Parts: structure tokens; sequence; C-alpha cells
């Protein structure tokens, strides 16, 4: 069960945030962690394209170097806070999984700034409830989280000692094909 109280971002500035460039996962919070060890690396990008509102997903897994992606039209709940009916599909956007009734996330911009930001995310697949993810994000994939998204953190009542980071894990990523997905 996710929670639905995470706060938007006050004063959330929507066009600098979904201006269809790559945002980094850096370091996240699983509140409950898959019971096989999966330490993944993700990216995503988000703006318009031809008149919608787009995200694209990308996941690495450094074990094998499989890759998985995703894109979906977004559809805005009330300021900052999203959904996504996701399909997913390979770095060419042929479908692998349609869009389905049961399979959707929701997510909320709870801090964002030129460089950082930071959401809650949650996941349903097969009509279950996944749980809750919050991630930091960052233009750039080798950058520290600095103090203002640390703040936000704060302001959200967790700690960023329980966040795990990708930061020396052997994270490749795609850009240009998680770009061009928006598009698909
Ligand atoms: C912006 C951050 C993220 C978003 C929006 C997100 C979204 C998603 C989505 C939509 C799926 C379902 C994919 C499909 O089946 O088509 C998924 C699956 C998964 N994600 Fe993420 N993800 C995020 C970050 C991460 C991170 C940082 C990890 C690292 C542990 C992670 C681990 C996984 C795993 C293990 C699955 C497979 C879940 C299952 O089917 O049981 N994700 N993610
Ligand atoms: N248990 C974490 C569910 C998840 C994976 N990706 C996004 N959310």
């Amino acid at each position: 069960k996710c929670t639905k109280n995470a706060l938007a971002q006050t004063g959330f500035n929507k066009d600098k945030y979904f201006n269809g460039d790559v945002w980094y996962v850096t370091d996240y919070l699983d509140l409950e962690p898959d019971d096989v060890p999966k330490r993944y690396c993700a990216a995503l990008a988000a703006g318009t394209a031809s008149g919608k509102l787009k995200e694209a997903l990308y996941c690495y897994d450094p074990k094998t170097q499989d890759t998985f992606y995703d894109v979906s039209e977004l559809q805005e709940e009330s300021p900052g806070k999203y959904t996504a009916n996701f399909k997913k599909v390979e770095k060419n956007g042929n479908v692998k999984v349609d869009v389905t009734s049961g399979n959707y996330y929701t997510f909320t911009v709870m801090y964002a700034d030129d460089s950082s930001a930071l959401i809650h995310t949650c996941l349903h697949k097969g009509n279950k409830d996944l749980g809750d993810l919050y991630a930091v994000l960052n233009r750039n994939k080798d950058t520290n989280a600095g103090d203002k998204v640390k703040g936000a953190v704060t302001a959200a009542s967790l700690k960023f000692s329980d966040f795990i980071s990708t930061k020396d894990n052997k994270c490749e990523y795609d850009n240009v094909s998680l770009k061009s997905l928006l598009t698909k």
C-alpha cells in the first residue's frame, strides 16, 4: 500500500522539469524491496511530443547488463502530481507489453530546481501495489545529493541515510534511445 500523502512542490515549475532532457536516479529508497537482490540503475526523460506530455523510462541491471524501457502519455491529476499508463518497449519503440488496465504508476514532484529533484512514485503492475519508491534525481549522473534536495528529503520525514546510491554501481545509460522514445 503506497501513501497518497506526498506533497507536490510549492511553486512547481513544470516547464523546467518536463523539458525533454534526462534525469538520472542517483539515490533511492524502496520501502518494499524485492526478496531477490536487484541493484538496478535508472534514468528518465519527460516533455511534450506532438502536443502530448510524455515520459520515457530506462532501467539497467549491472549483473546481467540487461535493459528495460517504458513510455507513457502523462495525465495531470493536480499540480506536480501525475498518472502514467505505461507500455513496456524495446529501445526502438517496439511494444513488448501493451498499455493495460492494471499497469500504471503515479508520481509527485516533491522538490525540483534546474539541476535536482526528489520524487515519490507508486508503481502498480498486474493490479498489485509494489510499494513506495523515492528517488533523488540529478541532471548529471556523478553528482552528489546537494544541500537543497537533502533538505527536501528531511522535509518529507525521511532519512537520507536510508537511501541507496547508484554512484559506484557500474551503471551504463542510453540517453539517445531514452529521448527518442518520447515520440513513440
Ligand atoms: C523514477 C524512478 C522509477 C520509476 C518511475 C520506475 C518505474 C518502474 C516501472 C513503470 C516498472 C514496471 C516496468 C514494466 O514491467 O513494464 C518498474 C519495474 C521495476 N523497477 Fe523501477 N522505476 C524507477 C526506479 C527504479 C529504481 C531506482 C530501481 C532499483 C532497485 C527500480 C527497480 C525496479 C524493479 C526491480 C522492477 C521490476 C518490478 C516487478 O515487476 O516486480 N526502479 N519500475
Ligand atoms: N518495490 C519498489 C517498486 C518500484 C520499482 N520501480 C518503481 N517502483
